C-alpha cells in the first residue's frame, strides 16, 4: 500500500533559483512590485522628452485618418438595439452558405416582415458580442425580447435596403476584420499586401481550451497543417522576415493544468514538439501564447524541455510569451532569458501586457487567495511593461524581444529605449490584425520609425470567432484601454502621452492596489474576514502541504465521546479511507444509548451557564474557533482527504466553508442576539458525511452561539474530522458542558432525538431519515406544550437546463464539476441534465469526451479528480440504480476504473441517457448524471417536469437570453439557482444554502433567517423587511373589517406590514457574479384552527406571507369565512383529507398542548415534505401577535448570476 | 393609448409598428399554462398563437424615461383588466384567450 | 419651430382667449411644440410603408 501523500504533487523537475524566485513573487504585495519596476523603467529626461513627441505625433496622425457599423447606425438611424439585432439578424443570414439562397430570402421573405417565421436557436445568441460592437459595452446575457421588437422595428421601418448594409457590413467584418481570413490559405493571399511594406504575420488558429480529446487532436491537426501552409508560403524567409504560428498550449490538450502536469509533459510535450519539428523545418516562427496565471509556470517546464531538446537545435523560432499585468513577469524572462543562453537558442519572446485580467481577479477573489497574481491599476502594467522592455532589450544577443502593443505611449517610450543601432532581427513590434495597423502604418517603413510589426492574424470560420470575440474586444474597448482612449474626443493627446514611469514614481504610495478592488480576504469588508483558500498551482503551496499532509497522516486521530464530565467508554473501532481500506485513519469510539441520553441530561444542567455567557462573548468564541480552523486548515485537509474521499481542492472548500460559518454565525449574532431572544435549550445537531466538517462546524456553531448547549452526533462514516472540529471549538473556548461531542450511527441520534431534554434537532441528511425524525418528534412537546423545532435540510434531485444559446464549453465544465465532483457526493449535485434537442448530440458527445478524461482514484493525489464513494453499502446501492437503468435499455456511459481502486469502494463517473424525468424515483447520492432532452417549446412543462420531483434544492440555467432566465427562475421551485455556472455554490453569506419541499425545512444555514430558529423569540435579522403588502392580505383585512372583526382586520395590517415577503437583496460577494437573496412564498400553508379568531390570525399570517391555504374541514369553522372576496376565495380551499390536498410547504394550529401533540402526528404523517409546523393556544393567539413567526412562512431563494460568462466583465470594464 | 406616449401613433394606421422600447422579458404564466392546454389537445396553430403572443405582450415592460433633474419618470405596462371576448369559433376564442392572456388580462 | 419663434404672440392670444395667465400660457404653447416634436420622432423610429393610414 502506497504511504498516504508520498505522491502528492511532485514537481515536474526540481525548482532552480530563478524558477523559485518566479513562484515568489506569483501573489507578492503590490507595493512591493512596483519600485525596482520604476528603476528599470526609468529614462533619461532627454529620452522622456522624445518619447513624449513621439508619442504625439504617432497619436496625432492615428486622430487624423479616424465606424462602418457606425456609419450604418447612422445611415438608417438605428437606435443601439437595432444596430445590435440587424447584427444578429446578419450574422444568421451569413450561415445560409448559398449566395443566391440568401439574397432570395432577403428579399421575398425577411424584407416582407415575418423574419421569426424563416430565421432552434434564438438570432441573437451572439447579441452579447454585436453590443460590444455596437456599443462598446458587455452586457453578460441578451435581451432577447427588446432586440426582436428592435428588428421588427427596423425591417419594417427601413426594409431590404438596411438588411443588405447589415448583411455586407457583418460579412466584411467577420470575414476580413475579426479574422484575416476564414482559412489559413484566405488569411496568407490576403498577407502579402501588408508583408510587401515590412510588416510580417504570426497566424492564431483560434484554437483553445479543448474539453475532449478529440478537440486537442483536432486543433493539433489544425496546428499542423496551418504550419505547412505558413512554411510553403515563407519559402525561407526565415523566422524574422518570414511568417510563423501562435499556438495555445490549452488548445492541445483537455487537462492542461498543473493539478495534471504528468500528463502534461507525457502527453502534450510530444505533441508540441512534432509541430516545433515541422516549424523547424520550414524555418518559421512557432510561438506559444500565454493563458491564465495557473498555467505560466506550467507552460515554462514545456519550454524548458524543448529549447533542450537536441531535435530542436538549429532553430531560432521557439516563441513564447510574458504577460507584464503579472507580477512575476521580470522573474519569468530572467528565467528565459537563462534558458536561451543555456540552450544557446535564441527564444523569441513577445511581451504583452495580458489579455485575462477580469478573469483573474475573480479567480483570485473566488479562491481566498492572499493577493492577485495580476496588478489591479493599468499604470501598473504599463510600468511593468516597460521595465521588462529594459530586461529584454538588453538582451537581444540572446532573445527576440517582440513588443505587442497598440499603445502609442508603450511604443514611443521602447522606440526610444532601443535606440538609433537597428537591424532587422534585433527587434520587432507586434499588433492585432485589424486594430494595430492604423498605427503600425506610423511605425513600419523607412518613412516612418522604420521598425517591423509583426501582425498577430487570427484565422478561422464565424463560429470560431464568435467563440472569444467578446475576451479579444475588452482588451482593446475597456475604458482603460489606449484603443478605446484614443477614440474618445474627451481625452486629451497630453492625456494619452502621460508617462506612466513618472506618474507612478510621484504617487504618495508607489504601487498601491486598486481602491476599488478588495483583496479575497475583504470581499465582506467590515462584516467579518473570508476565509482563506491555498494556491495549488503554487510550488511553494504544493510542497508545504504535501509536508503538512503527510504529517496528518502519522496522527493519530481519534474520536470519542467527550460528555461534559469527560471520554467516556464505548465499542471502538476503526476508521478506513474509503479509497483505499488498508489505509487505518483513526479510531472512533461510539457512544451508548445510555451515554446519549446521560448527555443530554448534563447539557440540560448544563444550559443556564451557557446562556449566560454574553451573545457577544460566544460569537467571539466561533470568530477564535475559525482562526484556529484557518491555521489548521492544511492538517485538516489531510485529515478530510483521507477519511471522507475528497480531494484536496474540495477539502479546501469544506474547511474554508467551516471557516466562514463560525465568522458568518458571529456576525449574524452581533448584529442580532440579545436578553430577549432566548436559547431553546438542548439542541441536538445531527450531520452527514459527506460535508464532514463544514456542515457539523456550521449547525453546532449556530446552536452555540444562540445560547444553546449542543450535542453533536457526526455521521458515523466521518467522526475523525468532527472530533477535530469539537476539539477546535472547545479550544477556542466553549465549554466541554456547553459542546459534547456523541459518535456513533443512527441509533445514537435517534436517541438524542427522543430525549426529554431535547428542545431542538438540526438535521443534515436524507430525507428518509428527516422523516423518522419528524416521526419521533411528533410525539414530542415541550414543557411550555409546543413542538420541539427541527431545522431538516435533506437531499436533492437537482436539475440544470441547457438551451441552444449556451456554449459547450462553459456548460460541459460546469456539468463535469456539478455532477461528479466529490463523485456526486454533494447534496447539490446535478442529478439531471436537461439539453435542448438541437444542441443536445454536440453536447453530450463534447460531456462524455470530458468525462472519460477525469482521474478516478485514491485522493491523496493532485491529479485524482473524483475520490471513492463512502462505502461499499453506498456503493451497491448507486449500482443497482444504475444496473437498472441499464436494464431498462437506458444509453449508460462510464468511465473504466483503474485496477488500484480495487482497495476502496469506487463507482465510475456515469452519464444515463433518459426518456423523461419521472425515470428517477428518489435521490441517487453518487456520480450518475442524467440526461434529458427537450424541445424548446416545451420548455414550461420540463420545468414543471423538475418541480414535479418534490425537490427543491438546487438548480442551474445555462442560457444568454433574458426571455429564458425570467421565464425558468419565475416557475422554477428551488432553493438555490444558478445562471451560467456550477449548481454546487454555497458560499456562506452569499448563496444562503437550503431548499423545500422534500428538500428542506428551512431556514437556510449561511442565511439571516437561521439564528432566529434557535431561540424562543426570533431577532429581526439584517436587512429583514419588505415595503410591499401582500394584496390578498389587504382584501382580508377590508373583508375583516367588514365583518366586524376589528382587532383581526388590525392584527392582519400588522401582519402585512410585518411580513418580509418581498424582500430582494443583493449580497456581497466576488466580482463576476450577482448573488441574490428574496424572499417568496412558501405555497400552500395547512391551517389547523380552532376558534374563529384563531383562524382570522392563522390566514392574516399565511395571506401576509403571499401564501394560500388549506384550511381543517374538522375544525367546523366554514360559517366564518362566508362571503370572502374572489381574490382571498382563491387561496382558500378546505381540507377534510390533508394527505390528499398537499403538499404542503407548512402548517399554522391552534389548540391545547394536547390537542397540538395530535395535529404534529397527524400531520407528520402526511406524505411527502416534512412540514414546518407553528402552534399557538388560543390563549397565546390573543397574548401575543408574533405568536405565528412570520420568518417561517416565507420561503428563502438564492440566486447566484455569473455576470462574466458572455467572456468579460463588464463593471471592471471601469476599473483601471 | 395615451397621448404624448409611444402607443399613440400606432391607433392612426391600420398596422401598428412597434414602439420605441416596447418590449418585455417576462411571460404572463396563465398564458403559459394555456399553451400547454392547447398543445395538450392538439391544437398546434393556437399553440403556436399563444406562445407567440407571450413573448409579443410588452405586459412587465417598466422605463425610466429621460426628464429633468430631481425626477424620477416611470412609465410602466400593466394589464388592462377584464376583456370582454365575443368569439364566433373554437379557433376564434383560443386566439382571442391567447391575447388577453398574454397580456395579463381576465375575460 | 414656428410656434416657438412665435410664442410670445400665441401667449398673447391664449391669455386672452381662453382665461390663461402668462405662465399657463407658456405651458400650452410649450406642450405643443413637445407634441409636435415627440411626433415627429416617433414617426422617424417607427412609420414605415406597411403602417398604412386610417
Ligand atoms: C500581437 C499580440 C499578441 C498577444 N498575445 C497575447 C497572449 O498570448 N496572451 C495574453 O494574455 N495577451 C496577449 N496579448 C495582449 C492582450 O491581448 C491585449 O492586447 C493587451 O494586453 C493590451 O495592451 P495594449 O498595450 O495593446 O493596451 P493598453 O490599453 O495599453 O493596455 C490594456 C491592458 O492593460 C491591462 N490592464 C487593464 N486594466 C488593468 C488594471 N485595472 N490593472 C492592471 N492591468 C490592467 C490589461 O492587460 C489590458 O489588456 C497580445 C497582444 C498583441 C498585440
Ligand atoms: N440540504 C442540505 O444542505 C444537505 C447537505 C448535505 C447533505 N444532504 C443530504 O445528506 C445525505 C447524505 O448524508 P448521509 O448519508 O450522512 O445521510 P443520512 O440520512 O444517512 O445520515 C445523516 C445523519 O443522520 C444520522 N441518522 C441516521 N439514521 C438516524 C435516525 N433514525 N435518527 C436520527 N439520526 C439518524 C446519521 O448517523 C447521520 O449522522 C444526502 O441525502 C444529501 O442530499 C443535504
Ligand atoms: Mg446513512
Amino acid at each position: 500500500a502506497p504511504a498516504p501523500f508520498a505522491d502528492f504533487a511532485p514537481p515536474v523537475r526540481p525548482q532552480s533559483t530563478l524558477r523559485r524566485a518566479i513562484t515568489a513573487a506569483y501573489r507578492r504585495p503590490e507595493t512591493e512590485c512596483l519600485p525596482p519596476l520604476v528603476e528599470a523603467a526609468t529614462q533619461s529626461k532627454e529620452i522622456r522628452d522624445a518619447a513624449a513627441s513621439t508619442a504625439r505625433k504617432l497619436i496625432e496622425a492615428l486622430r487624423g485618418k479616424h465606424s462602418g457599423v457606425e456609419g450604418l447606425v447612422q445611415e438608417y438611424s438605428l437606435s443601439s438595439q437595432e444596430g445590435v439585432a440587424l447584427m444578429c439578424l446578419a450574422e444568421a443570414l451569413l450561415r445560409i452558405p448559398d449566395t443566391a439562397t440568401r439574397d432570395a430570402l432577403i428579399r421575398d421573405k425577411i424584407a416582407d416582415g415575418n423574419w421569426k417565421s424563416h430565421l432552434s436557436r434564438s438570432l441573437f445568441v451572439n447579441a452579447a458580442t454585436w453590443g460590444l460592437v455596437v456599443t462598446g459595452k458587455l452586457t453578460s446575457t441578451v435581451n432577447d425580447r427588446s432586440l426582436a421588437a428592435a428588428l421588427t422595428r427596423l425591417i419594417s421601418r427601413c426594409g431590404e435596403p438596411v438588411i443588405r448594409r447589415g448583411v455586407d457590413m457583418a460579412m466584411r467584418m467577420m470575414g476580413e476584420q475579426f479574422v484575416t481570413g476564414e482559412t489559413i490559405r484566405e488569411a496568407l493571399k490576403r498577407s502579402k499586401e501588408l508583408e510587401e511594406k515590412g510588416f510580417s504575420y504570426s497566424y492564431d488558429m483560434l484554437g483553445e481550451a479543448a474539453t475532449t480529446a478529440a478537440d486537442a487532436e483536432r486543433y493539433y491537426r489544425d496546428y499542423e497543417s496551418a504550419i505547412h501552409a505558413i512554411g510553403k508560403a515563407s519559402a525561407g524567409r526565415g523566422i524574422y522576415e518570414g511568417p510563423g504560428i501562435s499556438i495555445k498550449l490549452s488548445a492541445l490538450h483537455p487537462r492542461y493544468s498543473r493539478a495534471q502536469a504528468a500528463r502534461v509533459m507525457g502527453e502534450l510535450l510530444p505533441r508540441v514538439k512534432a509541430l516545433a519539428l515541422l516549424a523547424k523545418n520550414y524555418d518559421i516562427g512557432l510561438n506559444i501564447d500565454a493563458e491564465e496565471a495557473d498555467r505560466l509556470e506550467l507552460s515554462l517546464d514545456l519550454l524548458e524541455v524543448l529549447c533542450l531538446d537536441g531535435d530542436l537545435s538549429g532553430w531560432n523560432g521557439m516563441g513564447f510569451v510574458v504577460q507584464a499585468y503579472g507580477k512575476r513577469c521580470p522573474f519569468v524572462l530572467d528565467f528565459i532569458i537563462d534558458l536561451a543562453r543555456r540552450s544557446g537558442r535564441r527564444i523569441m519572446v513577445r511581451l504583452v501586457k495580458g489579455a485575462y485580467w477580469d478573469a483573474e481577479i475573480k479567480r483570485a477573489q473566488l479562491d481566498g487567495l492572499a493577493d492577485f497574481p495580476v496588478f489591479t491599476r493599468k499604470i501598473h502594467t504599463d510600468v511593468s511593461y516597460i521595465a521588462c522592455a529594459a530586461k529584454l532589450l538588453a538582451a537581444t544577443d540572446v532573445v527576440f524581444p517582440q513588443f505587442a502593443t497598440h499603445n502609442a505611449q508603450t511604443l514611443a517610450a521602447i522606440y526610444h529605449m532601443a535606440g538609433k543601432d537597428f537591424h532587422v532581427g534585433k527587434y520587432e513590434f507586434q499588433c492585432l490584425h485589424g486594430m494595430g495597423e492604423p498605427l503600425y502604418e506610423e511605425v513600419v517603413g523607412r518613412g516612418k520609425l522604420d521598425r517591423p510589426c509583426r501582425i498577430y492574424a487570427p484565422v478561422g470560420t464565424h463560429e470560431t470567432l464568435l467563440a472569444y470575440l467578446v475576451r479579444r474586444l475588452l482588451e482593446n474597448g475597456a475604458n482603460s484601454s489606449f484603443v478605446h482612449r484614443i477614440n474618445d474626443p474627451k481625452v486629451s493627446i497630453d492625456e494619452l502621452i502621460a508617462d506612466p514611469v513618472e506618474v507612478v514614481r510621484a504617487m504618495p504610495v508607489v504601487g498601491a492596489k486598486h481602491d476599488r478592488i478588495a483583496l479575497p480576504a475583504e470581499l465582506f469588508g467590515d462584516a467579518r474576514t473570508n476565509s482563506a483558500g491555498l494556491d495549488l498551482s503554487n510550488e511553494e503551496t504544493l510542497a508545504s502541504l504535501t509536508e503538512a499532509l503527510r504529517e496528518s497522516a502519522a496522527m493519530k486521530w481519534t474520536a470519542l465521546p467527550q460528555l461534559a464530565t469527560g471520554p467516556a467508554a464505548g465499542e471502538t473501532r476503526t476508521v478506513l479511507n474509503p479509497g483505499d481500506h488498508r489505509d487505518v485513519v483513526g479510531s472512533v469510539t461510539e457512544t451508548s444509548e445510555e451515554d446519549a441520553r446521560r448527555a443530554v441530561r448534563l447539557a440540560a444542567d448544563a444550559a443556564p451557564d451557557w446562556a449566560a455567557v454574553p451573545p457577544s462573548e460566544r460569537a467571539a468564541c466561533l470568530d477564535r474557533a475559525a482562526e484556529l480552523m484557518q491555521a489548521r486548515m492544511p492538517t485538516l485537509l489531510g485529515l478530510i482527504i483521507r477519511e471522507a474521499g475528497k480531494s484536496a481542492l474540495n477539502a479546501i472548500a469544506e474547511v474554508r466553508e467551516a471557516i466562514d460559518f463560525l465568522r458568518y454565525y458571529a456576525e449574524q449574532t452581533r448584529r442580532t442576539l440579545g436578553p430577549g431572544h432566548g436559547p431553546l435549550g438542548p439542541i441536538v445537531c445531527i450531520s452527514p458525511w459527506n460535508f464532514p466538517l463544514a456542515i457539523f462546524t456550521g449547525q453546532i456553531a449556530a446552536a452555540l452561539v444562540a445560547g444553546n448547549p449542543v450535542l453533536a452526533k457526526p455521521a458515523e462514516e466521518t467522526p475523525l474530522i468532527a472530533a477535530e472540529g469539537v476539539r477546535i471549538l472547545r479550544e477556542a473556548g466553549i465549554p466541554a458542558s456547553a459542546l459534547q461531542l456523541l459518535p456513533g450511527d443512527g441509533r445514537v441520534g435517534a436517541a438524542l432525538v427522543a430525549a426529554a431534554e431535547t428542545a431542538g434537532v438540526m438535521f443534515t441528511g436524507s430525507t428518509e431519515v428527516a422523516r423518522l425524525i419528524q416521526a419521533q418528534l411528533a410525539d414530542r412537546l415541550s414543557p411550555a406544550g409546543r413542538p420541539i423545532p427541527l431545522i431538516a435540510e435533506t437531499g436533492g434531485q437537482n436539475a440544470m437546463i441547457v438551451d441552444s444559446s449556451a456554449l459547450a464549453e462553459q456548460v460541459v465544465g460546469d456539468v463535469i464539476t456539478s455532477a461528479f465532483d466529490s463523485a456526486g457526493q454533494r447534496c447539490s449535485a446535478l442529478r439531471v441534465l436537461c439539453l435542448q434537442e438541437d444542441v443536445a448530440d454536440r453536447i453530450l458527445t463534447m460531456l462524455k469526451g470530458a468525462l472519460h478524461e477525469l482521474h478516478i482514484g485514491r485522493t491523496d493525489r493532485l491529479s485524482v479528480d473524483v475520490g471513492p464513494v463512502i462505502t461499499s453499502e453506498a456503493k451497491d446501492n448507486i449500482e443497482k440504480h444504475i444496473e437498472r437503468m441499464r436494464g431498462l435499455g437506458r444509453k449508460v456511459e462510464q468511465i473504466g476504473l483503474a485496477s488500484e481502486t480495487g482497495v476502496g469502494t469506487f463507482v465510475p463517473p456515469t452519464i444515463i441517457e433518459l426518456e423523461k424525468l419521472s425515470d428517477l424515483q428518489r435521490e441517487v447520492f453518487g456520480p450518475v448524471l442524467h440526461v434529458i432532452r427537450y424541445r424548446r417549446d416545451d420548455l414550461d412543462r420540463l420545468v414543471d417536469d423538475v418541480n414535479a420531483t418534490g425537490y427543491g434544492l438546487t438548480f442551474g440555467l445555462h442560457t444568454r437570453l433574458d426571455e429564458t432566465i425570467a421565464h425558468v427562475t419565475s416557475r422554477i421551485k428551488a432553493g438555490n439557482l444558478y445562471i451560467n455556472r456550477n449548481i454546487i455554490g454555497a458560499v456562506v453569506g452569499v448563496q444562503p444554502f437550503g431548499g423545500r419541499g422534500l428538500s428542506g425545512t428551512g431556514p437556510k444555514a449561511g442565511g439571516p433567517l437561521y439564528l432566529g430558529r434557535l431561540v424562543t423569540t426570533a431577532p429581526v435579522p439584517p436587512q429583514h423587511s419588505s415595503v410591499h403588502t401582500d394584496p390578498v392580505l389587504l382584501d382580508f383585512a377590508k373583508w375583516l373589517d367588514g365583518k366586524g372583526a376589528r382587532a383581526e382586520a388590525e392584527a392582519a395590517r400588522n401582519a402585512g406590514s410585518s411580513s418580509a415577503l418581498g424582500l430582494d437583496l443583493e449580497l456581497p460577494g466576488p466580482v463576476g457574479e450577482r448573488n441574490l437573496y428574496t424572499l417568496h412564498a412558501r405555497g400552500r400553508i395547512l391551517l389547523v384552527p380552532a376558534t374563529e379568531s384563531g383562524l382570522y390570525h392563522q390566514l392574516a399570517a399565511a395571506l401576509a406571507t403571499g401564501n394560500s391555504v388549506a384550511i381543517d374541514a374538522a375544525s367546523g369553522l366554514q360559517a366564518s369565512l362566508k362571503n370572502l372576496p374572489q381574490t382571498v376565495g382563491l387561496r382558500v380551499s378546505w381540507s377534510k383529507d390533508w394527505a390528499a390536498d398537499g403538499p404542503f410547504a407548512g402548517a399554522l394550529v391552534e389548540g391545547d398542548a394536547e390537542r397540538i401533540r395530535a395535529v404534529n402526528k397527524a400531520i407528520a404523517a402526511l406524505p411527502g415534505p416534512l412540514l414546518l409546523v407553528q402552534a399557538a393556544s388560543s390563549g397565546e393567539i390573543a397574548r401575543n401577535p408574533d405568536a405565528y413567526c412570520l420568518n417561517w412562512l416565507v420561503e428563502e431563494v438564492s440566486a447566484s448570476i455569473n455576470t462574466a460568462a458572455a467572456g468579460g466583465n463588464a463593471s471592471l470594464m471601469a476599473i483601471g
